[PDB]
């Protein structure tokens, strides 16, 4: 007899990825902790601006991280204190009674989601369309019933709620900052459905912490901004509002990612004690006794408890997306609009996305990664810009030049095309509400005295 | 509304380790730790991105080629951690193949056991180590149906082995895949450290070092190593890194890579952690004094503890299980051993291992020289005749436990023979020593 055929499955579905063109081929990119935003490639001689990498405050190479790794390694070698110096410091920055480190945000996802599922069977999950795939996995491993919600449709999401009693334990899951187009949740709205119908919140700040608030603990600290800076490390007494609570209190659980702004590799979850312990003990126990070295851990300690104190990255960012935003907008290049860092630049059609970043690296030495389906819908892709503290206004310049004159290569759609068909996700529609960015002029002034004290080098 | 805090309350209501996950002692090495100074003085901290987006780079593309390499691979693939590597790869097995049925050892660790479940396939669970009811299991199937045969090389607790040439044989036979974790094994086994499914063709791969052997120690075709389809291992203890892989045919390479999202959606691991498990891998690859000395040492312990009857449960491997029976006095032990002699060695109860067969796990190192292994000695018998623990010979007059004083036992012989315990790193190929090892293409994608 003949056994199933498995390279002749493995065959047909890699080469479906081939018919649509979602095989994916990666770059190879090695950043230059001396030189950033730079990048050399395979031959160390050819050397790129790079413009989307994740790396948001570009800590990664920052003295106090590389400072941190050197001499744990010295002392701990490769492969304890530096896991609750981490956790302290990671609940410090929100403001939480614990934290939870796990080998990645997409794990720690994933672990909270599934045993937040199996543990309540009668969970109900309500989960943003857009959710990540972290997150789509572990509400999938949660095996409980759910409903998937239009992208931030708030009033979507309440009618789902009202059609349950209020005793049906409940879950609201969804993210501060979706990465593809740059838009924002309301979390306090969240927060006030979750009060009304009995659920629980699940908040991933992946895309917000160290970019929001005015100590980096994301958006939901943004949203009371001069309650905390006020506070500094300590809880405030009130709201912006006036209230009791503050929204990053209200959350119930926050989880973030060490890989990203804080130039690291890691996943976290903050909450209360009892929610920690919860995890801490009923989760799989595999995902503990195999965790991070200690000199990885030491490094996201230093990159958190720097950033805290210091403001002006997150000003230095939002300044430079401003100005890139500002110059694509006098130049008719389609930004997606949003109140964020990133830089979606609106392309429509995914061969001519893929030939203009395939321009921008070869002919003009600019690293930008082309965004497809499925990761985006047909018709949408576009390229996401992204930066940082590092991009100074005369690398934006170059940029600028170089993205103008790829759109007039290809003859690629301007703002004043897309309006001619009636424009699509904002860009070239009569009359569309554009949010304010989040970062407020008077938040851009603040420099890193108008932090509390007790900020800097505080004993954790 | 519904009572969240209820739920959760009802619920939660200077030393010396010889229990360590590092092996071979290489997280300290020198080599290892100049790669990763050097690295992050020439890439920073973190990768700054995932493998599409920014996160792929240099030390990535050495260290996947290093591993296809030491498995005599076509190709190998990085993941966050080991336990996503075989939830990885057993989730995608389940998912784009629904009617597989999957055959589990039952002693599998619940990184497997989690993946099969996420497989969300049928499963059976053959009992430890037994070969005849897997052939029973896999015969009540027509050959044509897919099916995956998933164990371990080494089981941990026990320090029990798998046979893998035979299981290849029943995978051939009855139209199975074949997956394999090695986290136990690597830089542990084989002349080179590539495991025991090398181990099994042992002189086929000393002879041709770094290169694929033109046959079996047997004069077949096909090494047990290059027959076994899924190969998966750490970068966490040998290694002395932290990261999980898998080594497979780069069809099977370029599968995970394309359709894992645990591959896909996390951020690729720093560029110095992955210089450091490369400089391990080629150090220990060519350096069979690590697998020679932790050997050693662990026989070393074994024949003391034997001479005082310290219960050890008999296993043909690295690891010294000691028997104690009890939860409260294997924790009592572990207890008294750190505080009062300075040792750190955990305790294992249930439902690690069944109630009953509670034990203490040493696991020697070549950093454990014989001075440290007389200190950890005298130690535990000194706790022994504190707590009045069970000798050899008490669990002998009871009828034994696991092969612990059990009447007419035969101990499995060692997978390290006198003759490969004499070797050195001079009777190892020179093609071993500095090798350029060449990028792979499927670590970038494909080109047709």
């Amino acid at each position: 007899e003949s056994g199933f055929d498995y390279e002749g499955l493995i065959d047909s579905e890699l080469q479906k990825k081939r018919l649509d063109k979602s095989y994916r081929y990666f770059n190879n990119i090695n950043r230059l902790a001396k030189e950033f935003p730079l990048a050399h490639r395979q031959r160390e001689a050819d050397k790129v601006t790079v413009w989307c990498s994740n790396d948001y405050l570009a800590l990664s190479k920052h003295p106090e991280v590389l400072d941190a790794m050197h001499k744990t390694i010295d002392k701990y070698g490769c492969g304890n204190i530096p896991t609750l110096n981490l956790e302290a410091e990671l609940a410090t920055l929100h403001k939480k009674e614990g934290a939870l480190v796990f080998s990645s945000c997409y794990v720690a996802n994933d672990a909270v989601l599934s045993l937040l599922g199996q543990k309540m069977k009668d969970l109900v999950i309500f989960s943003d369309e857009l959710n990540h795939a972290s997150m789509i996995v572990g509400i999938k491993h949660a095996n409980v019933k759910k409903h998937i919600f239009k992208h931030n449709d708030l009033n979507e999401l309440e009618q789902l709620l009202q059609s349950y009693p209020k005793s049906v334990p409940k879950l609201i899951a969804f993210e501060s900052v979706y990465s593809m187009a740059g838009s924002v949740a309301d979390i306090e709205k969240i927060c006030d459905l979750a009060d009304k119908y009995g659920a629980l919140t699940f908040l991933d700040e992946v895309h917000a912490v160290g970019l929001y608030g005015p100590h980096g603990a994301g958006v939901a600290e943004h949203c009371d901004f001069e309650s905390h800076r006020a506070s500094g490390i300590a809880t405030p007494k009130t709201n912006d509002k006036g209230g009791a609570k503050t929204v990053m209190d209200r959350v119930d659980m926050i989880t973030g990612t060490l890989g990203k702004s804080f130039g690291s590799v890691g996943g976290y979850v903050a909450a209360s004690r009892k929610l920690i312990d919860w995890f801490r003990s009923f989760a799989p126990g595999f995902i503990f006794t195999t965790t991070l070295p200690p000199s990885v851990m030491a490094g996201a300690t230093a990159a958190i408890r720097y950033q805290r104190c210091h403001i002006d990255l997150r000003t230095s960012q939002q300044k430079h997306t401003m100005y890139v935003k500002k110059a694509f907008h006098e130049l008719g290049i389609p930004v997606i609009p949003n109140p964020s860092h990133i830089v979606p630049v609106l392309i429509g059609n995914a061969d001519l996305a893929k030939q203009a970043s395939d321009i921008l690296i070869n002919k003009h030495q600019i690293y930008v990664q082309a965004i497809n389906f499925p990761t985006v819908a047909r018709g949408t892709e576009r390229l996401r810009i992204t930066p940082t503290p590092g991009h100074t206004n005369d690398l934006s310049d170059i940029l600028i030049n170089a993205v103008d004159d790829v759109f007039n290569e290809l003859q690629l759609p301007r703002v004043r095309d897309w309006e001619s068909q009636g424009g699509l996700l904002g860009v070239g529609e009569s009359g569309f509400v554009e949010e304010s960015n989040l970062w407020t002029s008077s938040q851009l002034s603040l420099t890193n005295d108008d932090l509390n004290p007790n900020v800097r080098d505080p004993i954790v």
